[PDB]
């Protein structure tokens, strides 16, 4: 097993170069968190006119007609049990999801959290932590397509 995948995830740089966050190819755009000031580290999605949304926390721009193969296909339907993200494991429960403290951070906005068959089941903006985990605030759409976003008590944007 060999991991050769498409191009979809992007990296934003800050100005002197920094990875602040993420940018992702998904449903034919490409999204990336509001809170994240830096560019996309990409020759062609970088020139692109995004449209901001701040209710929601995401910015987006129509991806190029060629690029729309090359993007992660998104799902509404979530059971409770855990889930993949660049970190390990990440656990849906009780409407929420967690992943140790100590783990999330700087770099982590924009990462999408995945299920077994690959698709994206959120897309992480910050965290707030609670005991022993640290709770997830993410964007997530619903089976009508509406846009929704989850931000715990003290939440930090990552």
């Amino acid at each position: 097993a060999l991991k050769l995948e498409a191009d979809r995830l992007f990296d934003v740089k800050n100005e002197d170069g920094d990875v602040i966050g993420h940018a992702l190819a998904m449903e034919g755009k490409v999204m990336k968190p509001l809170h994240v000031k830096g560019t996309i580290d990409h020759p062609v999605l970088s020139k692109l006119k995004f449209t901001k949304s701040s209710a929601y926390d995401m910015e987006f721009a129509q991806l190029p007609v060629n690029m729309r193969s090359e993007a992660f296909t998104y799902t509404s339907e979530h059971p409770e049990g855990f889930y993949n993200w660049h970190h390990g494991a990440v656990q849906y429960s009780g409407g929420r999801f967690t992943i140790p403290r100590g783990v999330g951070g700087r770099g982590d906005s924009g990462r999408p959290i995945m299920d077994l068959s690959g698709r994206v089941v959120a897309i992480v903006l910050g965290g707030a932590d609670e005991g022993t985990r640290t709770a997830l605030s993410v964007v997530t759409w619903n089976s009508k397509g509406k846009t929704i976003k989850t931000t715990p008590e003290g939440t930090e944007e990552w």
